């Protein structure tokens, strides 16, 4: 699934601290040590799950195998030259394809990797895009063709599908009030929407979870959604380039319409800081998203 971008590495580290950061008072004190890439507190059961979180969603730790993956490290150092030394990209991989056969929970992958992390501290975190002064670097080359820090991935595919300045632009206007188009530009389109929020793999797959889980973000029971999405499934065009598009096509026309456009249009919202519920884990309410998408429309339809 790699090498990963600036952007997937933000994606997966955001998650990750999302889906494992403590409530309460050690939250910030934990934030503050993560993302500088202080794997601490090493006893804390938090720390221990975001640290199996990054390494299984990056490949470095293989959970059918119960092994961990060096071939990731050559990977990303292949896809990325500037951001590695070869010889110290090497000892990282090795001291990698020489850690043992570890259990998949928890405490035991990161105990594992916590001697790697340390002693390859540098290394990693440059080949994998948490060197702020490289990444800045990496962001300002890319420019338009990346989703940027603080840029609504909405707003990434819009710009590059349908541009500010030409004839394109004007059906923005119907597009984000959920018209389903039928041309090429639309598909494409849409499949840069829909992988950009993980409800289509890079893999070209469904993702149901990612789906129920913006659901359940905006407070709603996910049965009728599963249903709808099995549906949708079994009427899946074998034209792989169609497949994004299928699924929101299917979902703006199901029974889960409106429960859609409402889950999607809070995702939006948290698309364009990857960081929303990191500080603190924001409740959702519908008016202000409301607001907030209503401003977007009349800006990117004037
Ligand atoms: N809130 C924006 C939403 O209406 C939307 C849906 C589908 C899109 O392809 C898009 O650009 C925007
Ligand atoms: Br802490
Ligand atoms: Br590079
Ligand atoms: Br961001
Ligand atoms: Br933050």
């Amino acid at each position: 699934m790699g090498p990963f971008d600036p952007e997937e590495m933000l994606f997966i580290f955001t998650r990750c601290m999302e889906d494992n950061l403590e409530d309460g008072a050690n939250r910030l004190p934990m934030l503050a040590k993560w993302k500088e890439w202080i794997n601490e507190p090493v006893d804390s059961p938090a720390t221990q799950c975001f640290g199996k979180c990054v390494l299984v969603r990056t490949g470095l730790y293989d959970p059918v195998a119960q092994k961990f993956d060096a071939s990731v490290i050559q990977e990303q150092f292949k896809a990325y030259p500037s951001l590695g030394e070869k010889s110290k990209v090497e000892a990282y991989a090795n001291a990698v394809k020489q850690l043992p056969s570890t259990n998949n929970d928890c405490a035991a992958v990161f105990k594992a990797y916590d001697p790697v992390h340390k002693a390859h501290k540098d290394t990693s975190k440059n080949l994998f895009h948490g060197n702020k002064e490289l990444t800045k670097g990496l962001y300002e080359k890319l420019g338009k063709d990346i989703r940027q820090k603080k840029q609504s991935y909405f707003e990434f595919c819009e710009n590059k599908y349908y541009p500010a300045g030409s004839d394109k632009r004007q059906q923005l206007c119907q597009i984000r009030q959920y018209t389903v188009l039928d041309d090429a530009l639309f598909k494409e389109h849409t499949d840069c929407v829909m992988k950009g929020i993980r409800y289509i793999t890079k893999d070209n797959q469904l993702d149901v979870e990612e789906v129920k889980r913006d659901f359940k973000l905006v407070n709603k029971d996910t049965k009728a959604l599963e249903e709808v999405l099995n549906d949708c499934k079994s009427k899946e065009p074998s034209n792989a380039k169609e497949k994004s598009w299928h699924y929101y096509k299917c979902l703006v026309e199901s029974s889960v319409k409106d429960d859609f456009k409402e889950a999607f249009d809070y995702r939006e919202v948290r698309s364009q800081i990857y960081a929303f519920n990191l500080p603190k884990n924001q409740a959702y309410s519908k008016p202000a998203v409301q607001s907030q998408v209503m401003e977007i429309d009349g800006k990117q339809c004037p």
